[PDB]
C-alpha cells in the first residue's frame, strides 16, 4: 500500500517533463522560501561577489582609482563597496572617462540592488504561515444518531483567524458505466464548514448519511478503492492581517472506527476554563473482551 | 455568570502550552501593532544601539578611524552613523584591513536596515481598521409579524465600505442524544447579510421563525444554555482601498425584550436629511403599570 | 424631489458628530487621494520645510557647521539637504557634540522619510480605478416576454476585467405591519450577475416577474416610495493585476418606460466588427400620435 | 468563419474611440508588462537621460561646478550621477546659490526616483503568471451515461494552486421572441467547478443533460449559432503566495465528437506513479470502416 497523498497533502505523483519554467516562480517564479538566516547569507554573498567583480573591473581598467595602491584588489573592492552603498567618502574618487562610467553603472546596480532586496524582504518574506495543527487521526463514530467522519484542528498561536473555511475531501478510484477507472474527488458535506472566528479548537464533522459518498462503506471497502481524505483549511489571520492556508491528508488506516476525540477543553484551579493541546491527538476506544 | 466571549468578541478561554511559536507572528509572526509614536521610538532606539555597538566594535579594533580621537566613543559612533546612513562625509575615513571590513558589513546592515524598516512601515503599518460601531445592546421585538433578533451597526468614517458582510451567530451549550454536552455555533439567517455599499447605518435582523435556533426560547432558557451572540463584520474600505473586519459579542443580559432601536436618521433645517449617531444606542421600551 | 443617492452612488445624507477619527484614514486613515502633480508638490513642500527647520536648528546651535558662513541660513540649509539625502559631500562637515547628534537624527528622518514616501507611492498610489461607464439612463421594456429593468456598462480601457460582478439594488420607503416606515434594500435578481470576462459592453437585466419587488409598479408608484436604484460593479483588472469597483445610482425619473438601448456593436469596412461607445447612452422610444 | 474569441480568450472585436485613458493603466494605468531585461534597459535609459539633462542644466548655469572643467558635459554629468545616487564624493561640490538649488531638487528626484523604481519592481513585477496548460481540443463523449462536454487542464509548475475555480461558458447567437438576435453567455454546469488543491491534472466536465444549453445540439447546429466555449481558471498559487488567472477559448471545430482524452497518469519502474504531460493533448477516437 503506497500513499497517493502524503500527510501534509503534498502529491506523491512523479512529474514528467524538462522543458519551460514559471516566469517569476524561480525569472520566489524562480529565494523567498529558504530560512531567514540563509536568506541573509545569500544576499550577503551576492553583495560581495558583485563588489569583488566591479573591483576586478576597475583594475582591468588600470591604476584608475586615486589614492589607491597599484592593482590592489582590496583597495578597489572597498571603493566598490564605497560606490555601491553610495557611501562616497571621497578619499577614493574615480579617475578619467571609464572609471566614472562604471561608477554611474555601479550606483544604478546598488539602487535596484536595494529595491529588489526590499521587494523580497516584503514578499517574504510575507507569505505568512498558518499555525494550524491537524489531528494525527480521523474517527468514525456516532454523533446525533449518525455515524460521523470526524477530525479536528487547533490554532497554534494566540492570534485569531477569522473567516475560516475547511474543505474535507474523499479521493478514490471509481469505475464508470463505460468501464473506465478514474480517480474522483468528493466534497463531504460538513455539519459546518465556515467558522467565522477560529481561535481554539475545531472538530470538523461529516455525518455519513444516505447522501454520503461513504454510506455503507467499511474499512475493507475503503481500502479497496484506495480511498484517501484530503483537508484544506484557510482563513484570514489577525496577526499578519493576512490570509493563511493549511492542508493535511489521511489514508484509510488513519481512520479509527469507534473512536472519540478526547475533550480538549479543561477547567482549572487557576484561570478556570483552559485548553490543553497535549490531548489533541488523544482518542478513546472501547476495547472488546477476550477469552 | 462568567462571560465566554468579551464584548469585543475576544475569547475569554485560557490557553495552555509553552512550546513553539508563529514563524512571522512575532521570526508583526513575532511590532506592527503598537502605536505609531511607539514604533518610531523602537526603531530610533534600535538605530542607536546598533550604531553604538559598531562604534564599540571599531574601538576594540584600535585607534583605527582616521581624524578620530584616541579610543573616543562619540567620534567613532558618529563615524558609524556616518557609515550606516551611507552619508560618507570622508573626513572620518576607515583605516586598514579590518575597519574597512566592518564598513562593508555596516553598509549591508543599514541597507537591509532600510528595507525591513520600509516593509514594516508598509505592513502597518497597513492593517487598516474598520471604523464600525456596534450597538451596545440587542433587541427582540416584532418586525413584519415575527419576533426578530436585531442589532445595528454604523460606519464611523466618511469613506464607504463596499461588499459588506455580517454574520450573526448563536453560541450555546447543547446536549446530544448520546448525552454529551458541547458548545455549538448557529448561523442565524438574516433578512439580509450582504450590503453592497455600507455607508451609514445598518440594522441587522434575525426573524425568529420556526426555523430559528431560538424559536420559543426566552430569557430564562437562553441564560440556561449560557447563550451568547457573536457578530462578525467585514468589507472592502474605499478609504484604504483595502479590506476591514470588526467583531463584537453580546450576552443574554444585553438583549432587551420588546425594545426598538430609535430612528437614527433625521431631517433638519440645514442640510435636510442627516444621521445622528448620538442616538445609535437608544432603545425604546413600553413600561408596564404599577399599583 | 431631493435625491437620496447621487448619480455616482455617494450618499446625500448629512453626517452628525465631531469626535474621533480613522487611525490610518487620514494617523490615505488620515494624501493618497489628491492628484499626482499635487502629491509631488506636497512631498516637495514637506521636504523643504523639514530641511529649513533642521537648518534653523543648527544655527540656533551656533556657528557649528564648518566651512559655513556665520549664521547663514542657505549654507546650513544646504548642509541639511546634504545630510538628509545622505549626500555627504564632506566640505560641510558637522562640528562638536551637538551638530553631530542632530546629524544622526537627521539621517534617521530622511530614512523613514524615504520609506514612508515609498509606501505612499506604492499605496497610490495604487488604488487603481475602474474605467467603467454606466449608461445615463435605465429602461423598462420587454425582453423574452417580460417587462425588464435594464441598464448597461462599458469598459473604457483596452484591458480586461475578469470575474466581474454587478449588483442592482432597489432602495425604497416601505411600511411594516407594525406601522413603521423604513428604507429597504432589494437585490433585484439579474438574468446574469457574474461576467467572467468583461471587456466590451454589458447590458444588465432584471426581469420584472411575479417575484420582483417591482412587480406591478408604475412610475407613479415608484415615485411615491421615492424608489432609487443603486448599481455596484467589481472585478479584477488585468491591467493593474488588481481589483476594481464602480458604483452609480439612478432615480425614478431616469427610468425610461418603453425604451430600448440602441445596439452598440457595429460592422465596418475596415476591421469588421467594432464597438461604438458614442451610442452608449442612446435609447429608442416609440412616440405616440397627436391630433 | 471568423473567430470571435481567440484561443487565448482575448476578444477579436475592434474597439472604437480615441478620447480618455486609464488613470494608472499607462498616469503598468499607463511598463510593468514588458520583459525583465527590457524593463532594466528602460530604467537604465531613463536614469541616463535624466542625468545628462541636469548635467545640461548645470552648464547652462555656468562654470558652476568646482574642480570641473569649463563647460564640460562629462564632468558635470558625473557630478549629476554623483548627486542623484546621493554618492556625494565631495571633490565635485556645487557652487553658489543656483547649483545648490538644483542639487536639493536633484536629490528629491533620485529619492522618488528610487521609490517609484521600487514600486514598479514590486508591482511586477508581481503579477504572477499561472502556469496552466489547457488542452488544445474539447471532446464530447459519454461519461456516466450522458454525453459530456469535456476539456482538461494541467499545472505546469511544481507548486500548488489552492482554491481553484474553473468556469466553462457557451457563447452563442440567439433569437428572442421579439425577433432580436443577440450574443448570449451560458454557464455550463460542471460535474465539479471548485478544486481545493489543484496540483496535477483536471478534466473539467459538462454533462449534457436535458438542462444543458447544448442539449440536442450537433456540430451543424453549434456552427449555425457560431457557438464558442470560453474557459476561465483562477486560484491561489502557493508559489507566489498569490492569486493566478488563465483563460482559453475554443471554437466548434475544436470539439471532437466521440473523443476521449488519453490517460495522462502513468505507473513506472522508477518512482511508481507519474504524470506525463506529453500525452496531455492526446485524444482517442474510434474510426469507422470504409468500403
Ligand atoms: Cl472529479
Ligand atoms: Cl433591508
Ligand atoms: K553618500
Ligand atoms: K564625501
Ligand atoms: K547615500
Ligand atoms: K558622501
Ligand atoms: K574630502
Amino acid at each position: 500500500k503506497p500513499r497517493i497523498l502524503n500527510s501534509d497533502g503534498s502529491s506523491n505523483i512523479t512529474r514528467l517533463g524538462l522543458e519551460k519554467r514559471g516566469w517569476l516562480d524561480d525569472h520566489y517564479h524562480d529565494l523567498l522560501t529558504v530560512s531567514w538566516p540563509v536568506f541573509i547569507t545569500l544576499i550577503t554573498g551576492l553583495y560581495l561577489v558583485t563588489n569583488a567583480l566591479f573591483a576586478l573591473a576597475y583594475l582591468a581598467c588600470g591604476d584608475v582609482i586615486e589614492n589607491a595602491r597599484p592593482g590592489s584588489f582590496t583597495d578597489a573592492f572597498f571603493f566598490s563597496v564605497q560606490t555601491m552603498a553610495t557611501i562616497g567618502y571621497g578619499k577614493l574618487i574615480p579617475i578619467g572617462p571609464l572609471a566614472n562610467t562604471l561608477v554611474t553603472l555601479e550606483a544604478l546596480c546598488g539602487m535596484l540592488g536595494l529595491a529588489v532586496a526590499a521587494s523580497l524582504i516584503y514578499a517574504r518574506f510575507t507569505r505568512p504561515t498558518a499555525g494550524v495543527l491537524f489531528s494525527s487521526r480521523m474517527v468514525i463514530s456516532d454523533f446525533e444518531g449518525k455515524p460521523t467522519l470526524m477530525m479536528r484542528l487547533a490554532n497554534l498561536r494566540i492570534e485569531q483567524i477569522i473567516e475560516a473555511d475547511v474543505h474535507l475531501v474523499l479521493v478514490r478510484s471509481e469505475i464508470s458505466q463505460e468501464g473506465m477507472v478514474f480517480r474522483r474527488f468528493h466534497d463531504l458535506t460538513l455539519t459546518r464548514s465556515r467558522s467565522p472566528i477560529f481561535s481554539l479548537s475545531w472538530t470538523v464533522m461529516h455525518p455519513i448519511d444516505h447522501h454520503s459518498p461513504i454510506y455503507g462503506e467499511t474499512d475493507e471497502t475503503l481500502r479497496n478503492s484506495h480511498s484517501e481524505f484530503l483537508v484544506l483549511f484557510t482563513g484570514h489571520h489577525e496577526a499578519f492581517a493576512q490570509n493563511v492556508h493549511a492542508r493535511h491528508a489521511y489514508s484509510c488506516d488513519e481512520i479509527i472506527w469507534g473512536g472519540h476525540f478526547v475533550d480538549v477543553f479543561t477547567t482549572l484551579p487557576d484561570g478556570r476554563r483552559a485548553l490543553d493541546l497535549g490531548k489533541f491527538h488523544e482518542i478513546a476506544q472501547h476495547h472488546h473482551h477476550h477469552h
